[PDB]
């Protein structure tokens, strides 16, 4: 019936974003009828400076009420002298993907036409273009795995980490990656250190297991360190990329920002009932904040994908993807999308997102 | 006085590289009075071949009577349908580090001026250029950490591998990259993951520490996933990455696929009383092995590094070098260095061992 949306816009350029993802949600409610409840919530810097901590608990309880999170971004420099474990970045997502068992992170990334100059990639790599899915394991591996912390004092003080995965683990993210191939170009390559690491071993192991129930997409297997070389080169040869916590986490970020337009993406973190956490690729980019600068193209998209993804709203996450092209082909793009004499041309944040919900609403 | 060096050459260009290299070692051992005595062993995919095994214990104990080892290339497709753990690369080059404590690896990577082009950063990135040492700690951290390993069986069958640094370990590879900054740009870059990870948080921590005994370099930390899109997009703002063993494996190979010239980089990996394995940053490139047309000048500076870190060479070290610059200037490069209307140009790698050897006859 009627869907209930937590929205945790965190911090930065978060709220002015959101206000025009959720301007354009209004117009695709409108559009196709949808009722969309929409609850408000402190989350990252807001929530330590309003409730004393990054992730309060009626923050998470409303996240619980709700069929998804439509998420900001968190984090800026006056929380960057906290100790880590109360820093907002870390302190809003870790425990959100934990609690919801939001394992899968999609993250796809595109090199938009007419948009290539901005790619820090080098001119004919660029004209190539690329289109990257990121399918990244989310909740289990190095981020989530114990024993964590330290022991001892001096010199022989040591800390760690432990890197744990389970084949059903690996096996849930895997199919999520075949699958999204499938209705891609086809081809995932999975991304470990298996010279080096048991977990990337049984890795390696579970996800050729997976592949016999996609005998039509083409598996690979490559190390992270030659992923991250490969990417820089011919990132064109790539369709889906599968990775596990820390290593996805450093390979999406790294194709996002071989696009040379982060304002663009956005990521999908769900779990496997449909609910899920949808955000803006980029930061909360303080140094921008409130000055109707911020591309809010990222956040718009994210609305989509949790209208596709959690709500059921198919049409209606096709719809803001397309007020999104029209927007990018009709002139209308935030000043860090344009070549430096073009930046006259810039729209504010506002404008992009008027026109994008004015599209909507005309029937793009 | 007499050093004895355990030359490795491995597989695929290896030896034809490690030729050249000996070639250019031959002239330096005549110019300046140095008696250096060398002796063969297998290891990689030829010591699987001859004696079963990726590191046999003959070459274990040939590298423990040498001053260094002159190290060339390991793996192929031959053994890469091997179990992960019995093939080539990780065989000799793990074992290796472990055995000689070789806690120390650095990857200097530059961006020579005329082959900016061959960069695969955007023409205005490559202009600015870039020079970007990575100190990578080579011995601890998750790639030596226990357990490593795997239980139980079938959905729940798991495996894990620990991230273990203390305090000593992180100090001595952090005043490595402090006093290399000293003598460079004098900014340290350490490289992390403190907001997920406590071998990050304790990394960090340490860093901070030795950074008080140079309070002319400036120190600042970054996460690895920043660290991995900010060198893409502006690797000239970083002097030296100091790094943990798994972050600075994917930062070394990042930035030195940045410089679109990997045939130009060395490595030398070292413990703290001189002894060290020195080796191109590239891989066997098997494809192109025994053709005269791979690129040795990475094997010449990987001996110029041995000269200097292990044999206390320093002339020596610095005239192979300044060969290498002579020979990139006087039009020898090989096939791989020219853009591919100027590939006609290209010299075999015999020409190139030939003319640096050549140069360091001649005194330059
Ligand atoms: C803030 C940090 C914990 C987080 C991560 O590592 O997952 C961020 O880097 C991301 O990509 O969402
Ligand atoms: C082969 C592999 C174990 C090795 C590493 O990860 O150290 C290689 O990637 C390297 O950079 O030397
Ligand atoms: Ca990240
Ligand atoms: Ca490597
Ligand atoms: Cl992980
Ligand atoms: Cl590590």
């Amino acid at each position: 019936s009627s869907y209930q949306i937590a929205v945790l816009a965190g911090d930065g350029i978060g709220p002015e974003v959101m206000a025009e993802a959720r301007k354009v949600l209004k117009a695709v409610e409108a559009r196709f009828g949808l009722n969309i409840e929409y609850t408000e919530y402190d989350v990252g810097g807001i929530a330590i400076d309003n409730h004393g901590c990054p992730l309060p608990e009626a923050t998470l309880k409303g996240c619980e009420a709700a069929d998804a999170i439509l998420f900001g971004s968190v984090g800026g420099p006056k929380w960057e002298k906290l100790p880590p474990n109360e820093q907002p970045e870390r302190g809003a997502l870790l425990p959100l993907r934990g609690h919801f068992e939001l394992f899968c992170n999609l993250r796809p990334a595109k090199l938009h036409d007419g948009l290539e100059h901005m790619s820090p990639l080098r001119s004919d790599i660029s004209a190539r273009g690329f289109d990257v899915l990121c399918v990244r394991e989310l909740t289990g591996g190095i981020y989530f795995g114990k024993p964590k912390g330290r022991q001892g004092e001096g010199e022989s003080e040591e800390a760690f980490d432990t890197m744990r995965y389970s084949r059903r683990e690996i096996s849930r993210i895997a199919r999520i990656a075949f699958e999204a191939a499938r209705g891609r170009r086809k081809k995932v390559t999975s991304v470990d250190k298996a010279n080096v690491l048991a977990c990337s071993v049984l890795w390696r192991q579970v996800v050729e297991e997976v592949a016999v129930d996609f005998p039509d997409v083409e598996l690979e297997h490559i190390y992270i360190d030659n992923a991250t070389m490969q990417l820089l080169r011919r990132p064109d040869e790539f369709d889906v990329m599968l990775c596990s916590n820390l290593f996805g986490d450093i390979l999406s970020d790294e194709i996002a920002m071989l696009t040379g337009s982060m304002g663009l993406l956005s990521s999908a973190s769900m779990n496997s009932t449909g609910f899920g956490l949808f955000e803006p690729a980029g930061g909360s980019a303080p140094d921008i904040a409130g000055k109707g600068i911020a591309n809010p193209i990222a956040q718009i998209l994210s609305a989509a994908l949790m209208l596709r993804h959690s709500l059921k709203q198919e049409e209606a996450a096709s719809a803001i993807e397309r007020a999104v092209t029209k927007a990018l082909n009709s002139g209308y793009l935030t000043g860090e999308l344009l070549s430096s004499d073009q930046r006259h041309k810039a729209k504010t944040t506002v404008q992009m997102g008027d026109f994008i919900a004015d599209a909507v609403k005309a029937g793009v």
